[PDB]
């Protein structure tokens, strides 16, 4: 779509439970300073899901959290769950109950995950440096509406169990087209994996993403089977741009991808979808909830995420990501990224830092 | 089954095409040396598969070729396919008429993977020498029966291509038992991979893996999602010992541990079915066949694992795995794992130190 000029916004803040406040709040702190800046404004409404809507409402998802994520323009969301909800069945905890039905209203069928080496940071991947070689800058582009995850046939018995891998033309046009678009606006380049030496979802899959990329002729595409895209990932990653994939294909390869910078506080995810849904990556982290620990990065790159693709702002957007990097390559680490723990600075602090970073650089 | 002591056995040798025959030619140098220590007779039945077929009997697996297979104990196949026969069809070509119709006619059932980083080739893999740890010392037991490879139905039309994902109590079982088998003479650990928290046959694969591990009870079971396994092989590789998991997924991560070692050339691969299939895992080197440069090491423990699976000789396979190393640790090193390429030996010049040292500790 067409990004006009807008001056108002609407923001549906989920904090969740545990770490989600702590990081949720420093991402808030940044938004502070784009609104500043770009005198822009954003209505933030506060939104209970997880284990603070079962303490206040007595359900995870509660009707008046759905009505407030419908209403507004993108969803910014916490972390969900912790011990407090553990021992509720399944469909009554915050992780499931919560999040997975807040994904599943959404009819969302894109994951975008983006993952960067910081050149700085180089030492904390689990890849050798010369592995790295010129970097690695790479997005996932994940389809989530349709293929193994939701194709009917499937079933279980006493003696056997399956699931239908399907796609049809409609589904592989939309999110091979969101893909194009990213590389469009990125190194020009996809690829796209799939299996279709042995899979005939595979076949109709890369058989449309050769259609739709007809409509991007300056945008390189290669296709790779998913088996040696794995093994790619880890032998020459800094290959890839935009990787275009299936959804079980993507749940796999985003996940592997996610080792690459070696911690999950880093990175952030955004889902498209009826309303785009932004969060980090990684979990609940129960055993740092509270102490000022958690690394906030990966909840203000989601916000950076929020602004490019829910607003258009994408010179903004860009502006948070080199002012994260600025703050990393200055030497500041939280625990989760310090190879000395007791030089580590705290979530309040990093959020700070970055702010007044962002600040600088504006 | 339980192995007796047979003193006569018989082999089908299908050396293949290019680098082939070369380390098909040293795998059986050290095969004569431990024909000379065992006094155990090994009739080798060569035969003729792809392109050395297709030149003499004009297709890739001819009859004459499967009567050998179907005659012999085990077969011992090389690497097969080459820019001569390209630009035939698909189907007669030595890759697809060759290897692929070898193996479907072999109703085979596991492959099976092992992948080592040894001590003195740490600098060749691509993760840091402190996130491989203690050590890599691991084997992926996958499915080759069944799943969503072979589940039926499946099609493409001009709109929709699909395939169905399917396992049922009986597959299950065997390729269990397999992999339970190899961890209790190992290290007693078995990890079993799957996706059973959104994928029925999965939980179905799950409930029966389960129910088999109680066969076992002095091996460990633990169960991982797919994506968290492809994540781990490169944060924390050393927590695995046997990795079972199913057609798809063991596919994609034996590939990705693949990239640990970082040489293909290192990598042995055997096949259990109606006869047993032994093979290195990587495949056609046409730039180098001929040239006296291609690693033998993948060939050499494919009859390694020859010896141990199809007669039950672990002692003297473990004997060749030792050769292997020692010659490594003392610094010899074909083109693809040396560091300075003019400091490199030959084909059979590596083919000869390892007789030699097994010659030396047997
Ligand atoms: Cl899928
Ligand atoms: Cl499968």
């Amino acid at each position: 779509k067409i990004h006009h000029h807008h001056h108002h916004m609407k923001i549906a803040v989920l904090p969740g439970d545990g770490i989600g406040p702590e990081v949720v709040r420093e991402a808030l702190k940044v938004l502070e300073v784009v609104e500043k800046k770009t005198g822009k404004t954003f209505e933030k409404v506060f939104g209970h899901i997880g284990g603070d809507a079962i303490d206040r409402f007595g359900e995870p998802l509660p009707e008046e959290t759905k009505k407030i994520c419908l209403e507004a323009d993108a969803i910014f969301l916490g972390s969900v769950g912790g011990p407090k909800w553990d021992d509720l069945p399944p469909e009554k905890r915050p992780e499931i109950g919560g999040l997975l039905a807040l994904r599943k209203m959404l009819n969302l069928y894109a994951n975008i995950r983006p993952i960067k080496v910081y050149r700085s940071l180089v030492h904390v991947s689990p890849l050798k440096e010369k592995v790295i070689g010129s970097g690695v800058d790479l997005v996932t582009v994940r389809e989530l509406s349709y293929g193994v995850y939701y194709g009917q046939p499937r079933g279980l018995d006493e003696e056997k169990g399956f699931d239908t891998m399907i796609y049809d033309r409609k589904t592989v046009e939309r999110i091979a087209r969101t893909a194009f678009e990213i590389a469009k606006n990125r190194r020009k380049k996809v690829t796209s994996v799939d299996k279709a030496n042995v899979l005939y979802s595979s076949m109709l899959w890369r058989k449309v993403v050769n259609e739709v990329a007809r409509e991007y002729p300056d945008v390189e595409l290669t296709h790779i089977y998913v088996d040696n895209a794995a093994m790619q990932l880890i032998l020459k990653p800094s290959q890839f741009d935009v990787i275009l994939t299936t959804n079980m294909f993507g749940d796999i390869l985003s996940d592997e991808s996610a080792a690459l910078p070696g911690s999950l506080g880093l990175l952030p995810s955004a889902s498209f979808g009826d309303k785009n849904l932004y969060e980090p990556a990684g979990g609940s982290a129960p055993d740092i909830a509270g102490k000022n620990i958690a690394n906030p990065i990966a909840q203000i790159l989601s916000l950076a995420m929020m602004l490019e693709h829910s607003f258009g702002m994408v010179e903004e957007a860009r502006k948070i990501e080199r002012a994260v990097e600025l703050v990393i390559e200055e030497g500041y680490r939280t625990r989760d990224i310090a190879e000395d723990p007791e030089k580590a600075v705290s979530t309040s602090q990093m959020g700070d830092l970055i702010c007044k970073k962002l600040e600088e650089i504006w």
